[PDB]
């Protein structure tokens, strides 16, 4: 799949995006990669942020829906009017579909101020497509028309400009060191994963796991933090704090509320603790771990503190992305790890994924 090698590019904290076109003649955009939502959405109008957008009025094979779609979401809102097109991706498989299209017409807080991206483009299900479960997201035309396998691939690379690769339909096994681990998909809405253990630094933080999925778990490209849940961030601050309390840092830090700032070449990343997820596994009682450092939770701006707390649960955003290549395997219903061969560490510790754990009751980690 080497054509489709390091077809992802972004700025340090405003998301990564691949080429696309849409219509025809073909229209050249650039477009977020979210796997925690499921429309694909295209600027339609001159924004002034916008280097370019969707005119549809040029393009022979455009469809009009005749009917509107309104999106508000936690940061920010877009609205749109519904078309399908025929879209394809350069560097990714030699097809073209039509697909479902959402002509952004009026926004807030969506588009940012000197980023190079015109839209976005929604991996994950149906369930929580807008208006409604029947508007057919990207991914599912793409599989349903041509013969791309149902699965995607994702390595993440970071740094400020950001690189990655996008994998569409498949697995490239240079992009990752060791074997993959695979977690289920529990529900096919967002890619909800079950949490089963938290780890700092070898320590378990002994909640109740319930509170590690309260009320999801999910793995989101489109999210920069790890996003945790008030109880369980306020246990997992708590361990960090103790972790790193050779150095005293205000309460507002940890927030991410202001910044912490080192002299240049001397930060002290060893007083930082690892953090480990244990995930569940694809076997009764079997799971498995995955290990980040503070190269991934401490983000240069100075740095800030990228574990927050959250009302909708855990998100497993770029700081864990950046670590892995992550195998969206849809087919099979399930999530595949690996140590990613562009992750970024030091030479004492290096991000892992390990198995097999033995952990029971993991069903009783997810919430109802
Ligand atoms: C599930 C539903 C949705 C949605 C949704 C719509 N538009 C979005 C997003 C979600 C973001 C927010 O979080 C995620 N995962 N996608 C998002 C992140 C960004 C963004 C900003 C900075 C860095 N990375 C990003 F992805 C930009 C733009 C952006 O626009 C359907 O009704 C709720």
């Amino acid at each position: 799949f080497v054509e489709m090698v390091d077809n992802l590019r972004g700025k340090s904290g405003q998301g990564y995006y691949v080429e696309m076109t849409v219509g025809s003649p073909p229209q050249t955009l650039n477009i977020l990669v979210d796997t925690g939502s499921s429309n694909f959405a295209v600027g339609a109008a001159p924004h002034p942020f916008l280097h370019r957008y969707y005119q549809r009025q040029l393009s022979s094979t455009y469809r009009d829906l005749r009917k509107g779609v309104y999106v508000p979401y936690t940061q920010g809102k877009w609205e749109g009017e519904l078309g399908t097109d025929l879209v394809s991706i350069p560097h990714g498989p030699n097809v073209t579909v039509r697909a479902n299209i959402a002509a952004i017409t009026e926004s807030d807080k969506f588009f940012i101020n000197g980023s190079n991206w015109e839209g976005i483009l929604g991996l994950a299900y149906a369930e929580i497509a807008r208006p409604d479960d029947s508007l057919e997201p990207f991914f599912d035309s793409l599989v349903k028309q041509t013969h791309v396998p149902n699965l995607f691939s994702l390595q993440l690379c970071g740094a400020a400009s950001v690189g990655g690769s996008m994998i569409i339909g498949g697995i490239d096994h240079s992009l990752y060191t060791g074997s993959l681990w695979y977690t289920p998909i529990r529900r096919e809405w967002y890619y909800e994963v079950i949490i089963v253990r938290v780890e700092i630094n070898g320590q378990d933080l002994k909640m109740d796991c319930k509170e590690y999925n309260y009320d999801k778990s999910i793995v989101d490209s489109g999210t920069t933090n790890l996003r945790l849940p008030k109880k369980v961030f306020e246990a997992a601050v708590k361990s960090i704090k103790a972790a790193s309390s050779t150095e005293k840092f205000p309460d507002g830090f940890w927030l991410g509320e202001q910044l912490v700032c080192w002299q240049a070449g001397t930060t002290p990343w060893n007083i930082f603790p690892v953090i480990s997820l244990y995930l569940m596994g694809e076997v009764t009682n079997q799971s498995f771990r995955i290990t980040i450092l503070p190269q991934q939770y401490l983000r240069p701006v100075c740095y800030k503190f990228a574990i927050s707390q959250s009302s909708t649960g855990t998100v497993m955003g770029a700081v864990i992305m950046e670590g892995f290549y992550v195998v969206f395997d849809r087919a099979r219903k399930r999530i595949g790890f690996a140590v990613s061969a562009c992750h970024v560490h030091d030479e004492f510790r290096t991000a892992a994924v390990e198995g097999p754990f033995v952990t029971l009751d993991m069903e009783d980690c997810g919430y109802n």
